[PDB]
């Protein structure tokens, strides 16, 4: 009964928490469209994901219901659906067209240069604070206009707050997210005390002006503030320490990298298909909708399973290895999501990816692991917690 559930996607497992791509490979041949006991539905093949997600049938809203400790981020765009979700979302994405953010990252080049520069030949770096965490952490701090110098209690309140986050959370989970979000809120409101009396020309102040303008709520300008400055380091943050380890592991690609700049992009898109930091995303249906040939009742919950999709055999030759040089159309994946809830950094985050390595590259022709990498991962979010690396 709850045992078919526990062969085809066992949560906990600790097997299944270091690499679900698996047991994701049965679960979409055999169940794309699979009726969990406690009644989501887990959708897993891409076409679907990428018709049925987007849908503006599919709403937010119910997921936040009895958040307990996310409450505090649920006044953000996350939890609206349109036509009030355009309101708030346009508020953060005039600060992030693609001339303001090639200003940004620059935040990003001087971070990894002025580390690289007291890097001494054959010294270990340890890639998941110094390059990945604090230089994301304070470009976004940054462009918030906000005390720059918290990441590393940043990081650890985010890592508390995102175990409640899985499908089968611990006994003290939603305890350790009240700590958490206590601390990130009391923090938030101590600097905003200070800007108030201080004001600069941050995305902050931008959002406190909104407010003070009734254009959005206080409480939608808070919280904005909030996600934005204790999430710019995070999915983020994997992803670069990711794609360093895929260029310790294959050095062509790290070398390809260098040598071609127009291939970049692709292998960051390359890197982002493969090694997804959140695994998948909920939606409720306001009315009935039939996918795979099975009847999903108004209010259900729909967990989409974007890494699933993400090996879809139907759209990715080969789709376990990778690959750069793939077509364009055959290569959009959903790492970032899609439809409105799309996600809000995604052009810092690609620029951010792009700078990082971008250092690197000028600088060093070989990346190398000092030891294997410490691992936190569970079935909703992948995370790092130390990424020994070597420079030459
Ligand atoms: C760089 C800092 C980032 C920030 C500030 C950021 C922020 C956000 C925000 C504010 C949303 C909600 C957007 C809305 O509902 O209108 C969002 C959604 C999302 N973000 Fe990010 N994100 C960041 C990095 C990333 C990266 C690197 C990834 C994935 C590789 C990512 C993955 C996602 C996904 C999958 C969603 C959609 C989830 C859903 O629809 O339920 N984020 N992001």
């Amino acid at each position: 009964a709850a045992s078919i559930d526990r062969e085809l996607v066992p949560w906990s497992d600790p097997e299944f928490r270091n690499n679900p791509y698996p047991w994701y490979r049965r679960l979409q041949q055999d169940h794309p469209v699979h009726k969990l006991e406690d009644g989501t539905y887990l959708v897993s093949r891409y076409a679907d994901v990428s018709h049925f997600a987007k849908l503006p049938i599919m709403s937010v809203e119910p997921g936040w219901a009895d958040a307990g400790p996310w409450a505090v981020a649920s006044d953000t765009a996350l939890g609206s659906d349109p036509p009030h979700h355009t309101v708030l979302r346009r508020q953060t994405n005039k600060w992030f067209t693609p001339k303001l953010v090639d200003g940004w990252v620059r935040t990003t080049r001087e971070l990894v240069g002025d580390l690289l520069d007291g890097v001494e030949a054959g010294q270990v770096i340890e890639a998941r604070r110094d390059l990945a965490v604090v230089p994301t952490h304070v470009t976004m701090a940054r462009v918030l206009q906000l005390p720059e110098d918290d990441a590393d209690a940043v990081m650890e309140a985010m890592f508390e707050a995102m175990l409640m986050q899985s499908a089968e959370p611990a006994d003290g989970d939603v305890d350790r997210a009240a700590v958490a979000f206590g601390y990130l809120s009391a923090r938030v409101a101590e600097m905003l005390e200070d800007k108030r009396v201080n004001p600069g020309d941050g995305l902050a102040d931008s959002l406190l002006d909104a407010a003070r303008a009734g254009e959005i709520t206080e409480s939608e300008a808070i919280a904005t503030i909030l996600v934005f400055y204790a999430v710019g380091h995070m999915a983020i943050g994997y992803l670069i320490a990711s794609g360093i380890e895929l260029f310790a592991r294959r050095p062509e690609v790290f070398t390809a990298f260098r040598n071609d700049e127009s291939a970049r992009a692709a292998i960051i898109n390359e890197m982002v298909r493969m090694d997804p930091p959140q695994l998948s995303f909920l939606r409720f249906p306001t009315e009935d909708v039939e996918i795979g040939g099975v009847l999903i009742e108004a209010g259900s919950p729909i967990r989409f399973m974007i890494g699933a999709a993400n090996r879809d055999p139907e759209v990715f030759d080969d789709p376990d290895v990778f690959d750069h040089t793939r077509p364009p159309a055959a290569s959009r994946n959903l790492s970032f999501g899609l439809g409105p809830h799309s996600c809000a950094g995604q052009i810092i985050s690609r620029a951010e990816a792009t700078t990082v390595f971008a250092v690197l590259a000028e600088r060093y022709e070989r990346i190398e692991l000092a030891e294997e990498p410490t691992v936190a991962h569970n079935d909703f979010a992948r995370r790092y917690r130390k990424l020994p690396i070597v420079l030459s």
